[PDB]
RNA sequence: CACUGAC
RNA sequence: GUCAGUG
């Protein structure tokens, strides 16, 4: 058979690093950042832990920590990823107003040409003990 | 994560 | 954000 998808799909935010023992789970109704980009019943998706470690042949890794990037539902054309699968380095979150379908037309954009924004949260809610902002200090 | 160069 | 390389 065929391989090898050309798939890009990157977040219009930051990810989340974490720095600790655990992964990442955020409670029912919240998980989802100030999406100013999408609309409310857009506020619906699921995070991805990605990596980022050059594969040298001395063996040089440039070693970056777990982060977990923010994904709208239907990220991809051959995701095969319904609200609810459980996948490992995949949590679903979702809020009040959001329905359940796919989503693509936010789920595009050209990393080497637009940048994206850093993934914050809205009033009432709190980073998980672990977690840091990407680009951003609590105080600076 | 630390440092540089680039879109 | 993303690519190349080094610490």
């Amino acid at each position: 058979g065929a391989m090898g998808l050309p798939n890009n799909t990157a977040s219009w935010f930051t990810a989340l690093t974490q720095h600790g023992k655990e992964d990442l789970k955020f409670p029912r109704g919240q998980g989802v950042p100030i999406n100013t980009n999408s609309s409310p019943d857009d506020q619906i998706g699921y995070y991805r832990r990605a990596t980022r470690r050059i594969r040298g042949g001395d063996g040089k890794m440039k070693d970056l920590s777990p982060r977990w990037y923010f994904y709208y539902l239907g990220t991809g054309p051959e995701a095969g990823l319904p609200y609810g699968a459980n996948k490992d380095g995949i949590i679903w979150v979702a809020t009040e107003g959001a329905l359940n379908t796919p989503k693509d037309h936010i789920g595009t954009r050209n990393p080497a040409n637009n940048a994206a924004i850093v993934l914050q949260l809205p009033q009432g809610t709190t980073l998980p003990k672990g977690f840091y902002a990407e680009g951003s200090r609590g105080g600076s």
